[PDB]
C-alpha cells in the first residue's frame, strides 16, 4: 500500500474521546513546558512536586526551585518539540516515549553564535494528582550520548 | 564498541527472558529490587524475583524483549522495546488457550559496576495494549 505521515499535535487528538484523562492532563502540562509558559507550568506543581532527571542525577524537590532551575536552563531556547511515538498509563502515571528536538540557537548546547538541530531520544513518565490538577513527580530519562553525537557534527 | 554497561545489561536481560537463573542470581543479593512500577508489584532480593518470574512465566512456550534503542548514562542503562510473551493464558483471564502478546515497554537498570550486580530493574509496561491485544483471543 500507499502510506503517508502526518504530524499532529497531541492536542488535536486528546478530545477524540478515547484518550484517558490522566493523558489528556499530561498533554496539557507538556504543551506549557516545551513553550516555556511557566505560569501555567507552576499551577502543576505544590511544594512536594519533584523533577528528577535521573539520566543526569539531578532531582529538584518544589515547585519553585523546580521553575527556577527550568528557565535558567532555557535562557535563549526557543520553542521545543517533544515528538512522540507513543503514550500510555497506568492510573495516574502516564508514561511517554519519543525524541526532543531543538531548533535554535546554540548557546545552551555549547554552540554559541550558531543554530543548532538536535533530536533527542528520550522517556518521560508524569505521576498525576488528577484532584488537585498536580505533577507529583516527573521523571526523564534523556539520551544525551545521542545529542553529543549530533552536536559533534555541528 | 558497545559501552560495558550495556554490554552487562544485555548479558542481564538475556539471561532473564531465557530464564538462566543460575546466571540470573548472579546480577543479584537480597537487597536487588524488581519493581513493575506500571503493575505497582515489586520484588526484593533474588529469591523472590526468581520466584516470582517462575509464576509468571509459567509454561511459557517463548518469551522474548526486543531492544528498539537502548542508551546508558553511567551505570543506569535505559532500555526502550517490546516484550514478546506466548504462553498458557490461564493467569491471563484466558483458560484451556495459549495466549501471544507483544507489548510495548521501557526498561531501565540500575548497575552496581564493581560487583556486577542489578541494584534495581524497573519495569514500565503498557498493559493496556496487552489488554487490547488479548480481546482478540
Amino acid at each position: 500500500g500507499m502510506f503517508a505521515s502526518l504530524v499532529i499535535p497531541v492536542s488535536a487528538q486528546a478530545n477524540s474521546g478515547e484518550m484517558p484523562q490522566e493523558q489528556q492532563l499530561a498533554v496539557k502540562y507538556m504543551d506549557a513546558l516545551t513553550e516555556h509558559d511557566y505560569k501555567t507550568l507552576i499551577t502543576f506543581y505544590n511544594r512536594d512536586s519533584i523533577f528528577f532527571d535521573k539520566t543526569a542525577n539531578r532531582k529538584y524537590t518544589g515547585g519553585r526551585f523546580i521553575i527556577d532551575f527550568l528557565e535558567r536552563a532555557h535562557q535563549g531556547v526557543l520553542e521545543y518539540d517533544f515528538n512522540i511515538e507513543h503514550m500510555y498509563n497506568a492510573g495516574s502515571l502516564v508514561v511517554m516515549i519519543g525524541n526532543y528536538h531543538f531548533k535554535g540557537p546554540g548557546e545552551q548546547f555549547g554552540k554559541p553564535g550558531k543554530i543548532i538541530d538536535v533530536a533527542i531520544p528520550a522517556v518521560t513518565s508524569l505521576k498525576l494528582d488528577m484532584l488537585n490538577r498536580r505533577v507529583t513527580e516527573h521523571v526523564d530519562l534523556i539520551d544525551y550520548q545521542t545529542m553529543s553525537d549530533q552536536l559533534a557534527m555541528q
